[PDB]
């Protein structure tokens, strides 16, 4: 109702923050600068280890895009 708590939640916010490191691990493209595949890999929790796993192939999609939706102008 108010409180809000809930929403923020160390724990759902822990969720999404994950998906960035594997992001960050589809910049081993861009391995020409430093990528540490075991860092990122080591940096998310092994209890939900099968989330980085499944969000890698979510990554990889983005990777290869390479649109992603950068800056760009486009403003109304």
């Amino acid at each position: 109702m108010l409180k809000n708590l809930a929403k923020l939640d160390q724990t759902e916010m822990d969720k999404v923050n994950v998906d960035l490191a594997a992001a960050g691990v589809a910049f081993k493209e861009r391995y020409n600068m430093p990528v540490i595949a075991e860092a990122v890999e080591r940096e998310q929790p092994e209890h939900l280890r099968s989330w980085f796993r499944e969000r890698l192939i979510a990554h990889r999609l983005a990777s290869v895009n390479l649109s992603r939706l950068p800056y760009e102008p486009k403003l109304k």
